[PDB]
């Protein structure tokens, strides 16, 4: 037996806060979080306690050390069938990753609505509150490899599978509310654009690059996702604090045949959050897992993620009273204009047990729609119908990718379909066609109808000639991405300009750089000119004047397109570095990690080395990891207790610490002694707003701290981190 | 509701002959029919009858007669995704057929010992009579495609999975006791030579082509089993009339540790029966399907396969007591020298649901031994050990085919391999690797024992240097083709001249001709000689001069080679064909009827169009077949009842139905005026040999034409049918 | 283990009658016959005559008949790499047959218009009668596998792919003028029910068993093309003596933009016939690769297949 | 096989030989090169043996493995001198 004696070597089965315990698969983490979906995975769960290795075939093996050899230092011999079949199974593990969004993490949960919406919509997932559909999540990035960084800039993917009683639904959406193209004929041109240029393969996870630039400022329909992408949505503190949208309109279809345009939305419960530029860049390099392992460990301590379901309905009749076109998804309706309407929520309680097996061999395709939903002619979404179940042929294998578990539908699915690789399932059927008298013609078809119907597309009307012409409608670049920058704070309009100028820093052909700026021109002059002057770039006269674009229908701002105009902050799950020396005053930590728990704040305690330090009345302290084990990039605010200061006052380390996060805009705590600290950071003697100091840790002190955590960081600051050298 | 009122368009679910009821899956024609193996496949069983019709999502399709388009006469619209998933379904359908003997026929059923065999060998499967072990098995033939005919000349493969409580066992063997060559490495060549050549594809099924016999030619090693194709071995009446053989010598090892060499055999308890080569031959045209059908319909109607498992056992110390290497797959072991010991039976009792599922997707490999069997040095063995596990990545798409349903072990299997195309099992084990603490180190090694133990190799010795060298053991090709053709009747070795008269016709290049008739020299002068002549080739002095192979061990024939020299008829599940006209004589129906089906002989009833005829009471007879429609070839013996016979005494198809079958050597009675025909066949007024005739069919007339069924075919007709124009 | 010394194991480069001497590839038979595209598949054309015996890897073997062991009666070694390229070529040597016309027999070809089409279309291939065009022409059965017999009752596919200066033109078409059904949505119900039923896998090649005439008799609209498979169109003499057909309705387009509608027809020149079926299907058992070897043969006779 | 997609990963480009390769292999997915050799088989007399096997020797000869000495029972079982 290699396993200790104490038992350490295995989690409890119970929820832990991040860091407490080894992390594990979600079965044996929380054996009795079940759904239906889950449960139906049973039949091909396999565990390990108790059986004998063996091979593939049940055979048991002796000796898992060796091949078989002539003699103990001779050849090994083709008869090992035993090596061949372990190292023929290892050589064939890897399968494609997917073409976009490679690298994404995923989580099971469960979907229950809060209303009947059978007056608008007659699917059967939205029919009744107590309806619980389970899902499976998947978020993502768009261009790096399954094995590139999470904390990149990048559009994020955020894909849920529903498994309905009347089909899957996958509802494949994005973390910003519209698309960088029009047309899906141009998708390979945009993703070839973004990806890692063909001849050296570099970069990897960045728009940062002449590629992508030389495209963008080629085709102005891109402006608008190129905006978002250069703010802080590029970069979310989570996947719990973003948004999610199917950027399309689609349809919903009521009992009536009535059509209603939809457009999903999902709301985070935990609010909005992003990192800033620097932070994000440096934990691609000090963890590229972050966000991975932040979904993984959140749903481990209870912190589920939950976001909220939201429809925007227009009227049928009201397709063409906008200024931009409903089927244009460079296009974002204003909030202001139609309002969200909060439908349901989606809860994600459970990690897979094999990553593999469940994350990368999933698949999601927008045109798996059910009864009561229906497409549009969006061009952008009637391409994708295309392109969706033709890659999963060679990402997963071929035709019966809906037999690997985690596709399975949990709802009966019955069709005359035969054969294809790796077929699971052996139909009984005498009849694989139909009309068939054989089987008297089951399985059968089944007329549309209110509940349980077959699928009926809705019968719009369609008139004009075939042509390969882009609508007049779409030719207009501007006014979006206008709208959405006057939306934003004044520091959020900082770190755009900030996100232009790096990245057009890095494009090697200066005239790229010069033609994106004369786009940036028609959006708005001030954003134009910050990133001009930031490039050694000068308006040109006619540049200085050009018109800005309209409104769009009245509107000159819209506060829900900003991550932070309107407070909606949630300390819940979130983090606190703790720093410790050799001689900790108790009687702070005690009030310190009281306050943090009330809140459901997790804490980190850091110290020089590992181990244990211990506090003035004896109380034992375990240390979570070093001041550059743990940098202050993986948490949201940082503590400084009172003690023996001199212990860690010239450690530059924990100095660095402070000013990393100080850079970074983080509530910083310093109580007693832990004030010398100030001079690291040029704090004034009489303090600066986010800086939160007292004699001791008392409970207002903490509120104060936890105060600041609730606006997630300390925007005030922005003109004070210039001087600091981190 | 497209079924007839009547319920006749579905197959009772009991026994019932061949062509009573439409065939059906076997688990709707033999519900409670049970192994652990089929009920193990319940979990991916899958109905039909009153279930919806739905995509693979699951969602219900209302209108699968049409896809969705622009108006009723309009262009088809990308967003129909479910003639999408329905098309791309059946665009991936096919998987690559297997390189060789990619035609075959399978069937469920279930294999017992007579007694333990523990003194001999510790397998679990052959440890207690009472251990009953599902079997898979599937016969095939060797060069042609999977839409190749059946009834060819070619060798046929016997594979048989094991499905024990110790890991799956295959014994993937042959109809033949040897192979056509000695080491592995020349396959590629020699499958190459008979497969059909390359630059036109042609031909299929046979190796009666230039290559084949060129490859023959320059290498005698072939010559043995040459000689055993050649003969009527090459064309079974059934897979359930032929042997089955392993060919290679493997070890039993039992519990002591003592290896013993073994050769593993099939009889058949149906006996042993081929058909003749102008026979098979038309039979390929007229139904390619033959033996395919013919053993689902054996199953169908309870005619279930059965097969005694047989041994020959050779002490170690006895492996070079003979005059051939025990390692070399091109000699046999005689059964005078070694009898074949009887260990158990197998019974092929079920067919299976879906045949590309279950039998396409099946997967044997020689490889797949369990404890208390092992290899041996045999450079053929050696060699297939690196074939089966490769080929089945590409053919079944990757690693993880252990996992298709049909191939699943029913015994327990747990090992730390992860991933690959396909991969159903989810694993739970924190660990994925050996030696780990995490998991307590499960799944674990177990050592090797009585019972349960874990695999070891026996500890052979061995001593040589690395070399690509045959045996000198391995460099004698005439004693055993020698041997085989001593052995067979006369009837028997005319028919091994005449395939190679007619192969040798095939090939274009004379001189191949030439070389091939002076192998045959090597062998028999009379065989040669008889060859030579219908080649229109004369003998040299040399080559009438060479002197014979030596005698093997001093047997100059062993009967057991021979399908005929013993007799081991069995007429239960042969077939009658009954020539039936206008007003057939009641009384001789009933008389012949109630004697076939007593001896569990079937029987069709042809006439010259489908429907009814009425006997002389007025019984109303249905018709199976027209003459043309089931030919003579696809029965075992043809049976003419008195009557109207001016009805169909001009009816050329009746004649020329009784004019094949006297051709090809079956028995054939004639009642009352049906001995008008005797002019047709030019049957002398006293009669002949292996024709029954009578006033009527009562009194011994069936049991004589039973008597001549069980003797098979009518040997002593074969001077008297050269002459006839048929 | 060599050629005989008169060097009567060679084929005559030159046109010779069916039977009068062993067939050959192409570029062997026939050199001097050229057109574009044969000549561009030079860049991958391997010969062997007088080359050293290699690994893929260009590695030269010295013993092609044994397997590298320990000792000449011992076990197979793992270091044998020449063994293991060989059979691990060997062992995924197949691909998926064609899920429909998976029997079919081709040849290389040309073709050229009896006059400019201009008028009525702007496809380069028919705008001049002295630009020629070549052609590869694979004609099929549809039921059945790639192994499956040549003079089965069905019908015949004739795909020809054009290599044309402005791009590859298939016409993918069939001998008879129409299809079985209406609506492709429907045409895997169809090829299910004309194809060996899924329980056993019986029959090949053959339309004659329940689940086709299930279909058809549930589905009026097949019967069209149902005559044609039960006349004799069903069981052509040659692939040289029957019709080909586009079936569909295409367009041609000409310079000033007119759509003309258009059906495409191809006319044997060596004129229409077919077997009966008792013979057709005794030929399957004593030929199966009949209409195989006589295209080949004809093509090496000089007998070649000409279509209008 | 699988990453590569079939067993004729010697003829993509990058991975091709310089010097000459001939040998009797045929067919698997993405088969560029096409044999003209009436034989795809060795031992054949109908392309008089071409290709032909080469002995080993000092230069251009076939490959042959180092005839080295191998005795001892077939076992799995590490070496003690790797301990
Ligand atoms: C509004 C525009 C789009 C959105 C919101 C979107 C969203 C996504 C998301 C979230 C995924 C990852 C799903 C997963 O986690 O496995 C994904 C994958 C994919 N998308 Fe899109 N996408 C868009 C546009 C397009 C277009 C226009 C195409 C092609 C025409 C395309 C083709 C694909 C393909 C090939 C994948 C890999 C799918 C797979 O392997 O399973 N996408 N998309
Ligand atoms: C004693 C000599 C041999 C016998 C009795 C034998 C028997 C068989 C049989 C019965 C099958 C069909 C199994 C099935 O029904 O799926 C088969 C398949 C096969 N054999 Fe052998 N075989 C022999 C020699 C070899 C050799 C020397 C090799 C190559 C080194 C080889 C490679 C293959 C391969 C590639 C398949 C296809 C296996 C698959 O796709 O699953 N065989 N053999
Ligand atoms: C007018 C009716 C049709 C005709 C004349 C036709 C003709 C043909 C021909 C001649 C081939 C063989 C080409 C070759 O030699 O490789 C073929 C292959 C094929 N056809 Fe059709 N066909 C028809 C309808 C359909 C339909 C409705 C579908 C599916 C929607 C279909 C799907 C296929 C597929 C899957 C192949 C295999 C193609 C390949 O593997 O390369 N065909 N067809």
């Amino acid at each position: 037996s290699l396993a200790p004696e104490d038992g350490s070597h295995r989690p409890a089965a119970e929820p832990t806060p991040p860091g407490a315990q080894p992390t594990a698969p979600g079965s044996l983490k929380a054996p009795d979080t079940r759904n239906e979906k889950l449960n139906s995975l049973e039949d091909v769960r396999k565990g390990s306690e108790n059986y004998a290795l063996t091979t593939n075939q049940g055979v048991r093996i002796a000796d898992d050390q060796n091949s078989l050899r002539a003699g103990s230092r001779g050849p090994t011999l083709l008869e090992d069938f035993i090596l061949r079949e372990k190292i023929t199974h290892f050589d064939h593990e890897r399968i494609p990753e997917r073409i976009v969004h490679a690298r994404g993490s995923a989580a099971h949960g469960y979907f229950q609505p809060y209303k009947s919406l059978s007056d608008i919509t007659k699917a059967d997932f939205l029919s009744d509150p107590n309806k619980i559909t389970p899902v499976f999540v998947r978020f993502s990035t768009v261009q790096g490899g399954a094995g590139s960084a999470d904390t990149v800039r990048d559009i994020r993917g955020f894909a849920t599978k529903f498994y309905t009683e009347e089909g899957i639904f996958d509802l494949v959406g994005n973390n910003t509310p519209i698309f960088f193209i029009q047309d899906a004929h141009k998708f390979p041109d945009f993703v070839h654009a973004v990806k890692p240029e063909p001849h050296w393969a570099i970069p990897q996870g960045q728009s940062a690059h002449d590629t992508f630039w030389d495209y963008v400022s080629l085709q102005p329909e891109t402006l608008h996702n190129v905006m978002w992408a250069m703010s802080d949505r590029g970069i979310p503190r989570s996947y719990r604090t973003m948004e999610g949208f199917g950027i399309h309109t689609f349809r919903l279809i009521n009992a009536e045949g009535k059509a209603t345009f939809v457009r999903f939305h999902w709301k985070p419960l935990a609010g909005k959050a992003s990192l800033v530029w620097d932070e994000a860049q440096k934990l691609t390099g000090r963890d590229p897992d972050f966000h991975r392992r932040e979904l993984w460990e959140a749903i481990e301590a209870g912190d589920f993620p939950e976001y909220e379901l939201g429809f925007q309905l227009i009227p049928e009749e009201d397709e063409f009273k906008f200024d931009f076109d409903l089927l244009d998804p460079t296009k974002l309706i204003p909030e202001e204009l139609v309002p969200v309407q909060r439908v349901g929520k989606m809860v994600l309680n459970r990690n897979p047990d094999n990553f593999f097996a469940e994350n990368e061999q999933a698949a999601f395709h927008p045109g798996h729609i059910v009864p009561g939903l229906d497409f549009t002619n969006d061009p952008l979404l009637q391409g994708r119908l295309k392109s969706y179940t033709d890659t999963q042929i060679s990402r997963l294998g071929g035709p019966n990718f809906h037999e690997i578990p985690i596709n399975r539908p949990t709802c009966p699915y019955h069709n005359f379909q035969r054969d294809g690789m790796h077929r699971m399932g052996i139909d009984t059927n005498p009849a694989n066609y139909e009309p068939n008298s054989i089987n008297d013609n089951w399985p059968r078809e089944t007329p549309p109808g209110p509940k349980r119907g077959g699928f009926e597309s809705y019968q719009e009307r369609v008139e004009g000639n075939k042509v390969r012409e882009r609508s007049p409608s779409f030719g207009e670049y501007y006014s979006h991405p206008r709208l959405f920058w006057l939306s934003q704070t004044p520091f959020e309009q900082r770190h755009i300009v900030d996100g232009f100028s790096f990245e057009l820093s890095k494009v090697v052909r200066p005239y790229i750089r010069e033609r994106v700026v004369d786009q940036l021109a028609h959006i708005d002059l001030t954003l134009a000119q910050a990133v001009a002057k930031n490039l050694g770039i000068e308006l040109t006269d006619d540049q200085l004047n050009i018109t800005p674009p309209p409104d769009v229908n009245g509107l000159k701002k819209d506060p829900s397109l900003s991550l932070y105009a309107i407070p909606d902050g949630d300390v819940k799950g979130r983090v606190v570095a703790i720093l410790l020396n050799d001689e900790v005053r108790s009687a702070d930590l005690l009030a310190i990690l009281k306050a943090l728990k009330a809140k459901g704040v997790h804490a980190k305690l850091l110290y020089s080395r590992m181990g244990e330090v211990t506090a003035d009345d004896g109380t034992v302290l375990p240390i979570a990891a070093t001041f550059a084990g743990a940098p202050s990039l993986t948490v949201d605010a940082v503590i400084v207790p009172c003690g023996n200061i001199a212990d860690i006052a010239d450690n530059g380390d924990a100095n660095y610490y402070l000013m990393e996060a100080y850079k970074h805009l983080k509530p910083i705590a310093l109580a007693g002694d832990a004030r010398k600290f100030k001079a690291t950071i040029k704090i004034a003697d009489q303090g600066e707003e986010g800086i939160v100091e007292a004699d001791s840790a008392d409970g207002s002190f903490m509120d104060e701290l936890l105060t600041l955590m609730a606006a997630h960081r300390v925007w005030s600051r922005i003109p004070k981190i210039d001087k600091i050298p981190a």
